[PDB]
């Protein structure tokens, strides 16, 4: 449904693996900033 | 019914997916602790 | 009767939940050290 | 297919787990870095 | 189950995992060649 995975980079940074791709972004601060809309995609298929 | 995940950030706070929401805070200090209710919903869905 | 999360604080302690609770102490340094008999609980329930 | 565990050190290196072989490497930068074909084979087999 | 139950690192770089309901610790592995589990420190066994 959701995300794979979801964790942590030592320097702050949220990385997700969502539908076999890898998101990397800083963490959402509010229920209206829509996450996986901004985030980097850094994995195009096989997470 | 518990949650997907459950893991901190390297600054100290508490994330968690729970019923496909995610949550931050402070982590709870002791079982008269209700985190759920006093954490910050930072994600409505999708999680 | 295993642990369903099992993960670090930045600071060092040994995070994990076992039987739906949520339990922290440093981490063992050894097999002899029953870690969940000694492990502060911090959450009954939801976990 | 995909991975099983993936995961930061804190000195920032992503390792990952997939088909019982453990891989480390400097994360994805955009969705053109195939991690898994530059990351380092650091285990055959038993994860 | 197959493999390890858990894998991941402390503050400090020391890689910890769980395999077999036991608990292990020790400096990452740095090549296919490091058999980890038989210089990992075993700090608990069974329960994990
Ligand atoms: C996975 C992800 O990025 N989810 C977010 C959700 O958390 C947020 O509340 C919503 C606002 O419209 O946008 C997205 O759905
Ligand atoms: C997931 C969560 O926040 N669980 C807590 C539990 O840890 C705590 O013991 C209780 C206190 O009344 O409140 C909630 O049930
Ligand atoms: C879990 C574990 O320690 N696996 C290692 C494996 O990574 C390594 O390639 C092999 C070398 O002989 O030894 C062990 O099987
Ligand atoms: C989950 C947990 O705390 N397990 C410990 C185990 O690690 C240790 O080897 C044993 C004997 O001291 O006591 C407990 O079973």
């Amino acid at each position: 449904s959701g995300f794979k995975f979801l964790f942590f980079s030592p320097d702050g940074t949220l990385y997700g693996v969502h539908n076999d791709k890898l998101y990397k972004g800083t963490p959402p601060t509010s229920d209206k900033d829509n996450w996986l809309a901004r985030a980097t995609l850094i994995g195009n298929g096989g997470w």
